[PDB]
């Protein structure tokens, strides 16, 4: 699976926001993230949507997000 680093959190339900955020992304199973690592994991896959786009959806929140 893919990971993206985010640089933008506030700790805030933000993670959750982000976590959810992501899961939202029409082709992604499940999605995680761990506080503190600024780090999210994503589980979706190439054939329904692309990491990159989803690290969109993550910055389309408001915080820094890049594909690691």
């Amino acid at each position: 699976a893919q990971e993206f680093s985010v640089k933008g959190m506030s700790c805030n339900h933000c993670v959750a926001r982000i976590e959810e955020a992501v899961g939202r992304i029409s082709g992604v199973k499940k999605v995680k993230v761990q506080l503190k690592k600024e780090k999210a994991v994503v589980k979706f896959d190439e054939a329904n949507v692309q990491a990159t786009e989803i690290c969109q959806a993550i910055n389309e929140l408001g915080y820094q997000a890049e594909v690691i």
